[PDB]
Parts: structure tokens; C-alpha cells; sequence
């Protein structure tokens, strides 16, 4: 009975893109997240056993760019999935885990006022 899909996908693309862009701008911290994790290249054959739903910046970019997000929270859910996969798979002491945490912090700071602009 509630209202759904009040925003056009293209309005969400415009509103949210800056938050994606801020993650891309993080150097070196975005580098492990730019492309899908390739278990064969990284020599981690258990990756897809542990991470059942992979997500990365390129995939999010392409969904946002092509209007695949129909609700703002669907984009946020994908960013969080990317982070949560990285924190699940990687050791807490690891370079990639620390980089995840830095991206997560940048994202939090970026997304809160944007989601208020959608209020
Ligand atoms: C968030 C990415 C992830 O979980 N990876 C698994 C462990 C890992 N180690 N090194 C990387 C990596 C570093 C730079 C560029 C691409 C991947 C990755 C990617």
C-alpha cells in the first residue's frame, strides 16, 4: 500500500553519481575495488565459495549509468555489499581490509547529505 519507485532511474543516477565518484577519487584505496575480484589471478580459489554475491565499483558504475537502480536504497545496498564482501573475505589486518574501511568512511560522509537531498 506504500508508494514505490517515486524517482526516475535517471534522477537517481544524477543524485548518486557524486558519491560513486568520491570512492573512485580515493587513491590508492579504490584500486582493489575498481574491477571484479579475479580469484584465479589472485590465487584465492576459495573466493567464490565465501563471497556468494560479488560486487565492485565497475559493476555499480555500470548499473547506475544504465539506470538499473529503481530505488535509492538499491544503490546503497550494492555499495555496502562490496564493502561487506571485502571485510568478510579479507583478514582484518590486511591492506585490502584497511582500504575497505577507508572507502566505507568516505562513503558514509558522502551519502548522508545526498539521502537528505532525496527527502
Ligand atoms: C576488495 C577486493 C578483494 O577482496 N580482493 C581479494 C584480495 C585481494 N588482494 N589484492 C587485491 C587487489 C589489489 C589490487 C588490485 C586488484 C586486486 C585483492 C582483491
Amino acid at each position: 500500500s506504500m508508494r514505490k519507485k517515486i524517482f526516475k532511474p535517471e534522477e537517481l543516477r544524477q543524485a548518486l553519481m557524486p558519491t560513486l565518484e568520491a570512492l573512485y577519487r580515493q587513491d590508492p584505496e579504490s584500486l582493489p575495488f575498481r574491477q571484479p575480484v579475479d580469484p584465479q589471478l589472485l590465487g584465492i580459489p576459495d573466493y567464490f565459495d565465501i563471497v556468494k554475491n560479488p560486487m565492485d565499483l565497475s559493476t555499480i558504475k555500470r548499473k547506475l549509468d544504465t539506470g538499473q537502480y529503481q530505488e535509492p536504497w538499491q544503490y546503497v545496498d550494492d555499495v555496502w555489499l562490496m564493502f561487506n564482501n571485502a571485510w568478510l573475505y579479507n583478514r582484518k589486518t590486511s591492506r585490502v581490509y584497511k582500504f575497505c574501511s577507508k572507502l566505507a568512511e568516505v562513503f558514509e560522509q558522502e551519502i548522508d547529505p545526498v539521502m537528505q537531498s532525496l527527502g
